[PDB]
């Protein structure tokens, strides 16, 4: 009686992973998945090349998350027979971000393969997840690149061959920061289930929830209006608009379906120590892996991330709660967090003046 | 808590000039037009068009407001906008322009009179009557009610696809997905409101899971199928964005209001006179629709004497009987067949 799924994608990519052994209807719901996320944040495109690019940038993005050791960005370039750098260059050959780019995605491989392995307890993650909370900006940075937020504008940007189009750094961090708030408003109640600490609202104070929505809503919803009649810039407005919680509607990924077609919870609803053992005697807190990384950062780490993880890997404050050998921020700095998330409207607005020259 | 503040283009910033309401309803207004069109239509390479169809929701709204103002039939200058002359701007040079303005001002027609003194009257009677005959003929009217094929056409015109078009089945089927998708998430917000346009009304309960699940399937199965062709991508970009999203997307919607969550909250004289402007006012058909359904064709199910005194917490239209819910529970069941024949590039994979 109940639906099951049949998994729909372009034949472009139903022969990848032909190397890999994984059951073939798994690798049809990868595929389904790297299809549907495409189309739903990148629904305009121009260049088919670099649709197909991005969509395999997803699949091997899916399957690092779901075992980690199939997918190690450090060890090789060639990636569940994938030419890693030959993809990105389909992608983004000609763009103005490409190598920055590169950076992003092979940061992201790290973090969510090393999140998803025994590479969970090693000192890089856990100077990541330290570095996440040292201030609200670099939650934001950091969230960024854990969602592929200002990878998956370029790539839109990309897609659509508008290969001029760029943003300062202040203003990608505003264009994430709408888009991951929007997108970890919607989730809360499933990042609380499920225990994900990547989560805005983990951090960010439950009581600002739904304001900060509201405003990033409505800022988006400006910052469209003042790029009226460049139907360009709308391809960037698109990414972060069905990113920001619509995705979970229209992907079968998510459990829409399954949940009754609701989201969320309503306000009255109801609320391997031998892998620890083992994974010590073949020292799994590998530092000549971080000094390593640390050495490639002008390869495997997005600009800054180098001196965010030396700076803050230990944890910059003092009564702040860090990870040792996610963080709970102390009364001091979830006041700082509140502050920052309180006068989001204001820093947008100076990043992007053209929302005060409204008429 | 949070206070709207309304953004849209300045396009349409000096829009209503001649009319006299509150400059903050005009900016709700406005935004409304903005956000619908940039939900649904979330591409464009002409402006002029975009803005035609941002006027052809401005309308489409104040009828809904308040349809005193918005009589389709009295006068072709509606709200200081010339109606032939908007649609003209939005659809001249594409295959169905003369059709599309039809659609167009059978929704203004019908959304001016539900929302008035005559939703008592036997237009609004006979056309509640119409929408329950026959499973087929719900879907096109729903169809008609949400501007389904009509925003499809718009979508394409806005896009400069001047050579695209659907037979009048593709349209059923592409407009039957988009409006099963959305009816399924609206259902409890349809049912609170007294809807006779709702598609779970008439439809069972206990498919409207199922339907939503199969209608996304298809949808997914076409746009693949669409793969390599971006032009028709516009299309499903209008179903996909429609069916549901635009509750997240639009503050139309009470999503934020809602703490985030979705679905957990006698006279004949003027009908005879439209039914023979019905080459002006009616859509393909819907005179035939009014005509043979307006009494009501079936004896078990239970009409009503005007649709007219307000309901809520329950739907407003004909309750089908336990054979015509089976025949209908039937045409659901065989959706995916349907929508296989009328798309045979669905199982050619
Ligand atoms: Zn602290
Ligand atoms: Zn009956």
């Amino acid at each position: 009686k109940e639906h099951q799924d049949t998994w729909y994608y372009p034949p472009d990519i139903a022969n990848d992973l032909q190397s890999i052994n994984l059951p073939a209807e798994l690798k049809g719901e990868i595929f389904a998945c790297a299809w549907e996320y495409t189309r739903c944040v990148i629904p305009n495109y121009t260049n088919w090349n670099r649709y197909v690019a991005f969509m395999r940038i997803i699949i091997m993005g899916i399957i690092a998350e779901f075992r980690g050791e199939m997918v190690d960005v450090t060890a090789s370039n060639n990636l569940l027979g994938y030419d890693l750098d030959a993809t990105l260059a389909a992608l983004f050959e000609g763009t103005p971000g490409h190598k920055e780019m590169a950076r992003e995605y092979k940061t992201f491989l790290l973090i969510t393969a090393d999140k998803a392995s025994e590479r969970r307890d090693g000192e890089l993650f856990r100077r990541y997840v330290n570095a996440l909370a040292q201030s609200p900006r670099h939650w934001f940075r950091m969230r960024d690149c854990d969602a592929l937020a200002r990878f998956t504008i370029a790539s839109a940007l990309a897609c659509n061959d508008l290969d001029d189009i760029w943003f300062t750094e202040d203003q990608f961090e505003i264009l994430t920061e709408i888009g991951d708030t929007l997108y970890d408003a919607v989730a809360f109640y499933k990042h609380r289930a499920e225990g994900e600490t990547n989560s805005t609202f983990a951090y960010m104070p439950e009581d600002l929830r739904i304001k900060a929505y509201s405003e990033c809503r409505e800022i988006l919803w400006a910052l469209d209006a003042a790029w009226a009649r460049n139907p360009k810039l709308a391809n960037v407005i698109n990414f972060v608009r069905f990113f920001g919680g619509p995705i979970h509607m229209m992907m079968r990924r998510y459990r829409f379906v399954e949940e009754n077609l609701t989201i969320g919870k309503s306000e009255t609803d109801k609320v391997k120590l031998w892998n620890r053992v083992d994974a010590n005697k073949r020292s799994v807190l590998n530092t000549q892996r971080y000094k390593a990384l640390i050495a490639r950062s002008e390869e495997l780490m997005f600009p800054g991330l180098a001196e965010f993880l030396e700076m803050g890997g230990d944890g910059i404050c003092d009564k702040c709660k860090y990870r040792e050998s996610g963080v709970e921020l102390c009364s001091e700095c979830r006041l700082s967090w509140r502050k920052y998330l309180e006068c989001f409207v204001e820093r947008a607005t100076k990043v992007f003046p053209e929302l005060k020259t409204h008429f």
